């Protein structure tokens, strides 16, 4: 068994998911609340 576990469509820090990858992109861009 490989310990891959993929999930590039869910911002754990925000606690949300996005079916569309484009959403996750635009999210981490300037939509995410991951302020410095
Ligand atoms: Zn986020």
């Amino acid at each position: 068994g490989s310990a891959a576990e993929v999930m590039k469509k869910y911002c754990s820090t925000c606690d949300i998911s996005f079916n569309y990858v484009k959403t996750y992109l635009a999210h981490k861009q300037f939509y995410c609340k991951n302020k410095p």
